[PDB]
C-alpha cells in the first residue's frame, strides 16, 4: 500500500505542477505574444499595400515558402543536408534523443529505417551513459582516497555538489566560444547550453551551420565533444536529483501518518 | 580492467556504427534534398519574374516572415500561443524532454524560469516512469501468479515481449485516431508516434493544433493520455534493451581471446 500511496502522490504533485507552471507562463509571454502578432500583422498589410499584391497570392507565395523550409532553405546562408557531415550530425542528435529538428526523413524508406535505427540506437546511448556514471564515480572515489592518504565511496550529496560544479564549468567554457564565432550573446549562450545538454532540444538555437566557417575542421570536432560532455554530466545530475526527490516523498510520506 | 576494456569497445562500437549510419542516411536523402532545393530555386525565380519584383525585397520580406513563425505566425489557422491551454502543452513538452519546439520562451525572465523549471521537474518525471515500471512489473507477476493458480517474477525476455507488444497497440490505436481527424496518412501517424514516444521530438509533425477542432474538449485529453501511455511504455523498452545490449557486449568481451 506503500507503492500506490507514492505513486498516487507523486502523480498528484506533477498535476499541481504542471498547472502552476502554465499560470506563471502565460502571465509571462501573454502579452509579448499578443504585441509580436499585431507587430507581423502590420508589416503584412504594410506589404500588401506597398506592392498591391492580393491577400491570396501571398498566401500561396507563403506556403509555397514553407514548404521549401521544410527542406532545408534558409534566407542565410547554411550548410547542405545529407551530403555526409550533415547525416554524421543528424544521427549524432537522433541517437542522443535529442531531436532539434533542423533535419528530418522526407522519403518513405527514409522514415522505416529511422525507426529501426532509432530501436536499435537509444539504448546502447543509455547503456553508454550509464556506464560513463559508473567509471566517474570510482574515478572520484580513488581520487578522494588517494587526497586523503572500497569503503571511501562519497556520498550523494558531495556527487551531486560536484556534478552540478562540472556543469557549471563545461556551460562557461562551451559558452566562452558559441559567442564570437556566432554572433551570440553570452546569456543566450547558456541558455542553449542548458536546452542542447538535457535533450530537451526545441530547436530555435542550433549550433555549427553557416556554411563557411573559418577554420571548420577543429571548430566541428570541439562542438562535438563539448555537447557530448554536456549531456553526460547533464543525465548524472538528473540522476541524482531523482534519486533525493525520491528521498523526499518518502520523508512526506512518513510525516503524513 | 574488465570495466575499462567494455567502456572502449562500446565506444568503438558506437562510432562505427555513427559512420554506417551516416552513410547510409546520405545515400537515401541526397537526391531527393537536391531536387527539392531546385524546385524552390524555380518557384523563386517564377515569383520573382512574374511581379518584376527586386531579389533583396524578397529577402527582407522573407527574413520578417521567419521572425513571425517564432511568435507561432502560420499560414493556417493555428490555435494561439501563451493561453492557459497552451502554456500546459508547453509545460507538459517540456517536463518529459520531449522539446517539439512549436513554443519557445522569447523574453528575459521566461529563460531563467525556463532553467529553474526544467532543473527541478525532470528528475520528478524520470522517477515517475520509473516507478510506474516497477508497478508494471509487480502487476504482470500478479497476473501471471493468478493465471498459473513474490517469486513469480517474469523474466527479461518476456517483459521485453509484453512491453512491444503494449507499444504496438497504444501506437495502432492512436493513428486510428490520428489519421481520421487529422490530415495525415497512418504510416504517418505511426512514424508521428514513434517520433513523439521515444521524446526524440523532432517538431515537423505535432499533433492537436489547429484552433476549432471540432468537440475539442474530450480530443485533448484523449491526445494528452496517449502521449503519456506511449512515452511510458517506450521508455521501459528502452531500459529492457539497454540490459540485453549490455548482456552481449559481456558476451562479446568473454568471447575475445
Ligand atoms: C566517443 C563516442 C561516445 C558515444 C557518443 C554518444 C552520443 C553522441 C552524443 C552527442 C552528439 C551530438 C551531435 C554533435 C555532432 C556535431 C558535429 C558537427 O558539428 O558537424
Ligand atoms: C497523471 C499525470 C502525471 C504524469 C505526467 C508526466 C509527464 C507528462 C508527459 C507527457 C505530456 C505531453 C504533452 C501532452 C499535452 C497535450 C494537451 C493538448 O493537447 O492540449
Ligand atoms: C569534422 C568532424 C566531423 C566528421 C566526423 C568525425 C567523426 C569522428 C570524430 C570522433 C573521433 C572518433
Ligand atoms: C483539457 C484539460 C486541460 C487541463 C489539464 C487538467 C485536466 C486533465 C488532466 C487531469 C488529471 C487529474
Ligand atoms: C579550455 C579553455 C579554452 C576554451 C575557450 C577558448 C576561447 C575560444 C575563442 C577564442
Ligand atoms: C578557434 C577555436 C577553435 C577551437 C579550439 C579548441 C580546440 C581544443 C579543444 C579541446
Ligand atoms: C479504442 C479507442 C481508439 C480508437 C479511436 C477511434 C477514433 C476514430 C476517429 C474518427
Ligand atoms: C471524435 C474524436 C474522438 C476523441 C475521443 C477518443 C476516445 C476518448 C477516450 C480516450
Ligand atoms: C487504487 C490505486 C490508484 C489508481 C489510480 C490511477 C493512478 C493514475
Ligand atoms: C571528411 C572526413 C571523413 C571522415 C573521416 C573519418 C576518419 C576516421
Ligand atoms: C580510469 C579511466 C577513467 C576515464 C575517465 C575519463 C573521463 C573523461
Ligand atoms: C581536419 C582536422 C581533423 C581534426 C580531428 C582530430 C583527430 C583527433
Ligand atoms: C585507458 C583507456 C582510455 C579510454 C579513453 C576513452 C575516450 C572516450
Ligand atoms: C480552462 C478550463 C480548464 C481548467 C482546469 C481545471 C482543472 C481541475
Ligand atoms: C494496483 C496496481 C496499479 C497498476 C495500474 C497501472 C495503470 C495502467
Ligand atoms: C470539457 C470536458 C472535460 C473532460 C475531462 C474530464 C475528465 C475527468
Ligand atoms: C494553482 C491553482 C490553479 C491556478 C489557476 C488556474
Ligand atoms: C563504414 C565505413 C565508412 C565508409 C564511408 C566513409
Ligand atoms: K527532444
Ligand atoms: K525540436
Ligand atoms: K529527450
Ligand atoms: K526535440
Amino acid at each position: 500500500n506503500e507503492d500506490n500511496a507514492r505513486f498516487l502522490l507523486l502523480a498528484a504533485l506533477i498535476v499541481l505542477y504542471l498547472l502552476g507552471g502554465a499560470a506563471v507562463f502565460s502571465a509571462l509571454e501573454l502579452a509579448h505574444e499578443r504585441q509580436a502578432k499585431q507587430r507581423w500583422e502590420e508589416r503584412l498589410a504594410q506589404f500588401s499595400r506597398g506592392h498591391q499584391l492580393s491577400r491570396d497570392e501571398l498566401r500561396g507565395f507563403l506556403r509555397h515558402y514553407e514548404e521549401a523550409t521544410r527542406a532545408g532553405i534558409r534566407v542565410d546562408n547554411v550548410r547542405p543536408r545529407w551530403d555526409f557531415t550533415g547525416a554524421f550530425y543528424f544521427v549524432g542528435t537522433v541517437v542522443s534523443t535529442i531531436g532539434f529538428g533542423m533535419t528530418t526523413p522526407a522519403t518513405v524508406g527514409g522514415k522505416i529505417f529511422l525507426i529501426f535505427y532509432g530501436l536499435v540506437g537509444c539504448p546502447s546511448t543509455i547503456l553508454f551513459f550509464n556506464l560513463f556514471l559508473e567509471r566517474l564515480i570510482t574515478i572520484i572515489a580513488y581520487i578522494m582516497k588517494s587526497c586523503h592518504q572500497a569503503g571511501w565511496k562519497p556520498s550523494v550529496y558531495y556527487v551531486m555538489l560536484i556534478l552540478c560544479t562540472a556543469s557549471i564549468l563545461i556551460s562557461c567554457c562551451a559558452s566562452a566560444m558559441y559567442t564570437p564565432i556566432e554572433g551570440w550573446s553570452y546569456f543566450d549562450s547558456l541558455y542553449f547550453c542548458f536546452v542542447a545538454f538535457s535533450t530537451i532540444g526545441f530547436g530555435d538555437l542550433v549550433s555549427s551551420q553557416n556554411a563557411h566557417y573559418e577554420s571548420q575542421g577543429l571548430y566541428r570536432f570541439a562542438n562535438f565533444v563539448f555537447i557530448l560532455m554536456g549531456v553526460c554530466c547533464i543525465a548524472s545530475l538528473f540522476n541524482v536529483i531523482s534519486i533525493l526527490i525520491k528521498q523526499s516523498l518518502n520523508w512526506i510520506l512518513r510525516k503524513m501518518d
